[PDB]
């Protein structure tokens, strides 16, 4: 063919992971309206752009809540709608609600790459070879990232970190670390400020030096935490936006894995 399969994609970890699985094969574009995956709701335009694509790929029913309820066979469409984490077992929001933030655990990015290739290679049978090997490398350089880093986080310099929202729960757990998010699983679940007072002392108790913000401006509520008791601000990417740059997906995961481990 002289085109490829037109493929729409919810947000970055998906963008990057379909693109890595496809290599040079398909027309992979991202819903790229822009805003923030947790609170984002597709315009009539994006909806029509989905129904217009050959393939649409999202992360999970627990994140992109519109997606279930996309109705191609009714709205006269022929999209393959693909939930890339389908089957993947998600941890419950602690103590109904589940943490979607898989992609940040190198192993789990790996498993999601696979699912992608599988579903892609049933939909576009010819290119099964290209998908399964692109994914295969991916999972391989992911298992290697886990290996490079397991010792880093072993040597500790103690455990705990605090991030702008609750995104690193899966990373942290794969590495013996424990995290605290200023916000809940989504950035719009902001503290209280009774919660703010607790997290304030958590910084003290567990003796934490850097609060990790994002660019993604909407945490003054973090800024104002150096700007209270304690000190120290550094930015840590949950990969919900794309940084663009050139870097691969795993290259960006690794880069923020640097930052976090270097902080010890
Ligand atoms: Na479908
Ligand atoms: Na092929
Ligand atoms: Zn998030």
């Amino acid at each position: 063919t002289g085109k490829g399969m037109k493929i729409v994609t919810s947000f970055y970890p998906i963008y990057a992971m379909v693109k890595e699985v496809s290599g040079d094969l398909n027309d992979v574009r991202m819903i790229q309206s822009s805003s923030g995956i947790h609170s984002f709701e597709p315009s009539a335009n994006d909806i029509a752009a989905i129904y217009d694509a050959d393939v649409f790929v999202y992360h999970s029913h627990t994140l992109e809540s519109w997606a279930g309820s996309l109705d191609p066979n009714l709205k006269k469409s022929k999209v393959k709608v693909l939930e890339a984490s389908e089957g993947m077992t998600l941890e419950r929001v602690p103590g109904t609600l589940y943490d979607p933030h898989t992609w940040l655990d190198p192993e789990k990015a790996g498993e999601e790459a696979q699912i992608i290739a599988d579903k892609l290679s049933e939909v576009d049978s010819e290119h099964k070879e290209t998908y399964q090997k692109n994914a295969q490398a991916f999972i391989k350089k992911a298992q290697e990232l886990t290996k490079k880093f397991q010792p880093k986080f072993e040597k500790a310099t103690q455990k705990t970190f605090v991030t702008q929202h609750t995104a690193f729960s899966y990373l942290a757990k794969r590495f013996g670390l424990n995290q605290l998010g200023i916000a809940g699983i989504s950035p719009e679940q902001e503290p209280s400020p009774r919660q703010l007072t607790e997290i304030q002392e958590f910084v003290k108790t567990y003796k934490v030096k850097t609060i990790f913000t994002e660019s993604n401006a909407s945490s003054k509520v973090a800024e104002t935490l150096v700007k209270s008791t304690g000190v120290g601000l550094k930015t840590l990417n949950p990969l919900e936006s794309d940084p663009q740059n050139d870097k691969t997906y795993l290259e960006n995961l690794e880069e923020n894995m640097s930052i976090l481990a270097e902080e010890l």
